[PDB]
């Protein structure tokens, strides 16, 4: 695909997440953490790399902390699961260049990203360090996904370098599904078997 | 102790990043059992460096850097024989440990 990560990065158990989906028929999308709910930091940071219309942009579900006013105060998200079924969490850390970076979008060094349920534990901290350019940036970040499970509650702590997610991902439809590797384009016809071919 | 006759700095890095890779680690220093006189270890990592790629090395102490690259020429079927004999002037088609 020509269309996967607009800014450098990687994915954390891509492969894994790619299976779960071959048993899951339906999305629907919640609403989380709400954008505005971040008054005490910027959210309107965007790259050159998710350039759309010749303007910098971002992701449309992530949401890129940044310092506001020359301060950058602990980031508290929450949420509880509420929606009725396991639900789906993305949250990215944002890996700066150089120190330089790092001062002039968070102004804090040592930063950390914490992330945890009632079954996950994670903290992580940002990597600084000289790499390709790839897209014309040098940075990188690195996205990681978890279930929230039911009736379960998610914490979100970080003092720099964290990505949150505006939109959860709740499961409404399971059932037998998989993903087909091929160049076609869909077209009216209704069949009982499908194969690549 | 060994930190400062070596390196003299502390909380040192070894960072490595690629086109596709991304790796910072840092010393772990503790008390092992001497294995062959030693009570330190070396964690050795590698990576595959692709197509008109670049690979760049950082580190404020406890690298230890490469000198020579592996560039694979040849490309077939091979494999790993876990034998205990030794070579001999022979011709084969098939060959098995036995
Ligand atoms: C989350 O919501 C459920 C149902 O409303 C409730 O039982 C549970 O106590 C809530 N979690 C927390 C941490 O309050
Ligand atoms: C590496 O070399 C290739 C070919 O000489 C070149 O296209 C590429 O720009 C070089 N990489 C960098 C970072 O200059």
């Amino acid at each position: 695909p020509r269309d996967g990560l607009c800014y450098p990065g990687s994915f954390n158990d891509y492969e894994e997440l790619k299976h779960l989906l071959s048993s899951v028929k339906h999305f629907e999308k919640v609403k989380i953490l709400p954008k505005d709910r971040w008054t005490q930091h910027t959210t309107t940071g965007g790259s050159r790399a998710c350039a759309v219309s010749g303007n910098p942009s971002f992701f449309r579900n992530m949401v890129w902390l940044t310092k506001k006013g020359s301060n950058y105060p602990v980031a508290q998200g929450s949420y509880n699961n509420t929606s009725g079924e396991q639900m789906l969490i993305i949250w990215g850390v944002h890996h700066p260049n150089d120190e330089t970076e790092q001062r002039t979008l968070y102004q804090n060094v040592g930063t950390y990203v914490s992330v945890g349920t009632s079954t996950l534990n994670k903290r992580s901290t940002p990597e600084i360090a000289t790499r390709p350019k790839v897209n014309g940036q040098g940075g990188r970040m690195e996205f990681s996904w978890t279930l929230l499970d039911m009736w379960d509650t998610i914490n979100f702590e970080s003092t720099g370098n964290l990505i949150a997610p505006e939109y959860g991902f709740k499961i409404s439809k399971r059932g037998s599904s998989g993903i087909m590797k091929t160049e076609g384009t869909l077209e009216n016809c209704e069949t009982k078997c499908q194969t690549p071919l």
